[PDB]
Parts: structure tokens; C-alpha cells; sequence
């Protein structure tokens, strides 16, 4: 069983983290999980978000798997805590990131039904707690800015029509949509 | 919720369809679950196996990934009989065909490292019931025959020396470097022309 969860969405450089740095000093009443990026730069050895943005036709499909997985681990490790936050998610890494591999040809047909067979199965079983999703919403732009101050090395080639389109997505899945009643969504300026 | 569970395993072409046909008048009390080939053929439109016999490079990695979720489903799934059988397992998946993928060469250190990360993490999480293994012993040769005559398209390019690979891995799995914490096993002869 899991309490009260968070779902800190939004896009590459939409300042998630500094933002939930904040919540930091109240980790003894709060169970923080970050991106697991750490996990994802080094797999046994392997630095796959290295490779993926490096040659997403080649990497893209065992990165989203891998990246499925560490979610997943975060979405259903047990905690003491009352509340949990988690920065972004199993929904995100589908309905954004996947879906937009899928669109700009770097998964191939077959990968990208693999990848949603696995979220198929998972919803079918593994239940995952989602009571609140906080969408930090900015603009593409702005996005782009915070992406270029901070010298990510894996970062360092992502082009702006690639941030268009995964903000659309953003946009598509929590705002031009209705949400279940099962969980929340909260919009804010981050701009 | 899983029953008595018998997990047959076997090189390509050692006869384990046949051999589960002998099974089928049980099916009331017995859970007969074939591999789910036929899945692996029509993946929402796509042929995984094809593809990746094609192009093992490209495809072995998402193939072994949807093998996995299939023989999870199976391991996992709904069953009121006292006994339970299946053909392949998730086992034989990771421990021999991946396995074969990354010394052939077809599975990159980052690709084979997420695969054995998902086994890592679902015998973490659920367990997988397996409390007798049958061994379809075959010799390559044998087995080469088999998938031959059975002409079956995706494996149409499959050469002696691939089966080669599976042989020892299999072999290295079920009965060398086996140990007494052991799924028991029973080793039969599939090289015997049908029993
Ligand atoms: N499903 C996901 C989740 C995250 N990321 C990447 C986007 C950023 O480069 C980094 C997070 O800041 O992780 C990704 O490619 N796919
Ligand atoms: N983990 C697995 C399981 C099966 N197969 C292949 C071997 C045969 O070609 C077909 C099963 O009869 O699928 C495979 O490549 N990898």
C-alpha cells in the first residue's frame, strides 16, 4: 500500500527540480523520489540516457523500458511516510515521451506496441497511486532557457521542436482532456 | 494461487508440441499452457519473431521484452486445476535465449542490462511457481532436423550453429551447473523418434 502521491509532470526544464529542492528539508514527513537519472546514467556500467539521445532510433526502446521500470519501482516502493511526491511518472513516460518517440520515427511500430503491451499488463495488475498530478506549465521557450543554463551532458543536443512537442503532449494529456475523479490536476506558471 | 507447476524446456525442434499433445486428454485436470508463439507473430499487427530473425541486432532486444510479459502471463495467470503445465518459462528465456543473443553478439551491453534488470525486479515482486522441470534432451543435429521438415517461415534461416548455442546453454543450465536448491528435473530422451 502506498499514501497520499504526487506527480510532479511537466517538460525537460520546467524547473521540477529546483522546484521540489524545496520540499527537501521536510523529508522526514515526506518521501521525496527524483527522477531516478542517476539509475539511467549508469546501468550495470551503461549510461543509457547517454546513448539514447545519442542514437534514439537504436536506444530509445531499452531506455523507455529501463525508464519504465525505475517508475515503476519508484511507484511501489513502500514508505513510513504520509505523503509521497515523486518527480514525473509510469503516465508521463507512456502518454508523453513514448508517444513522441513513436511520432518522430525513433521507435519503430514494434517497439512502441511492446512498450504498450508492458503498460497494459501493468495497469492490469501493478495498481499505482496517483491522488495529485502538479503540472508545472511553461512554454517551449522558456523550457529551451533553463535546458541551456544547465550544462546536462545528455542534454546538451535537444532541439526546440523537440520540446514543442512534448509540451503539446503535456497539454493534450492534462489540460484538453477530462481527468477521472480518482486524481487531480493543478496548473501553475512555472515561467 | 498457483498450483503444482511442470515447466517444459527444450532446444528449437525437440518436439515439445508433440510431446504436450499427450497431454491434452488430462486438460481437466491439468492447465496446459503453450507458448505464446502465436502472440509473438501478431503483436498488435507486427511479427516479432520474423523481425527478429531478420535482424536480431534491431529486434532481439523488444522481442525477449514482449517474451518475457507473455511467459509473466502465463506464469501468472488464472487457473482451478491442481496441476499446472508449461511450456517454456521465463527461465529459459533469460538464462539461455538472451543468453545466446549477448555472446552472439546481438544484444548490446545497455540492452541486455535492462532485460536482466525487468528479471531482477518480477522475481523481486511476484514469484514464479516451478516445482519440476521436464528436459526435452535432444542433440542439435536432431533438433536441426526437426525445425527443417517443420519449415516453419521465421525460422527458415536458423543454421546448425545456433542451435548449437542453445544446446550448451540448456544443457549448462539443466544439468551442469545444476544444484540442490534444484527445480527438480527430469531429463527424457527427445532424440527417440516419438517415445
Ligand atoms: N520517459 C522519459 C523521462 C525522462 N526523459 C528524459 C528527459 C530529460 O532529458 C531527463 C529528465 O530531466 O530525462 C526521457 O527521455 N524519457
Ligand atoms: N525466449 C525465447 C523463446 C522462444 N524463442 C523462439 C524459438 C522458436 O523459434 C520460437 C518458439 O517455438 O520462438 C526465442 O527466440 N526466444
Amino acid at each position: 500500500t502506498q499514501p497520499f502521491t504526487v506527480l510532479i509532470e511537466g517538460n525537460i526544464g520546467s524547473g521540477k527540480t529546483t522546484y521540489l529542492n524545496h520540499f527537501e528539508k521536510y523529508k522526514n514527513d515526506i518521501c521525496l523520489l527524483t527522477e531516478p537519472v542517476e539509475k539511467w546514467r549508469n546501468v550495470n556500467g551503461v549510461n543509457l540516457l547517454e546513448l539514447m539521445y545519442k542514437d534514439p532510433k537504436k536506444w530509445a526502446m531499452p531506455f523507455q523500458s529501463y525508464v519504465t521500470l525505475t517508475m515503476l519501482q519508484s511507484h511501489t516502493a513502500p514508505t513510513n511516510k504520509k505523503l509521497k511526491i515523486m518527480e514525473r511518472s509510469i503516465f508521463s513516460a507512456r502518454y508523453c515521451f513514448v508517444e513522441n518517440m513513436r511520432r518522430n520515427g525513433s521507435l519503430e511500430q514494434g517497439m512502441y506496441n511492446t512498450l504498450e503491451e508492458w503498460y497494459k499488463f501493468i495497469e492490469e495488475s501493478i495498481h499505482v497511486q496517483a491522488d495529485l498530478i502538479i503540472y508545472l506549465r511553461t512554454s517551449p521557450e522558456v523550457a529551451y532557457e533553463r535546458i541551456r543554463q544547465r550544462a546536462r551532458s545528455e542534454e546538451s543536443c535537444v532541439p526546440l521542436k523537440y520540446l514543442q512537442e512534448l509540451h503539446e503532449l503535456h497539454e493534450d494529456w492534462l489540460i484538453h482532456q477530462r481527468r477521472p475523479q480518482s486524481c487531480k490536476v493543478l496548473v501553475l506558471d512555472a515561467d
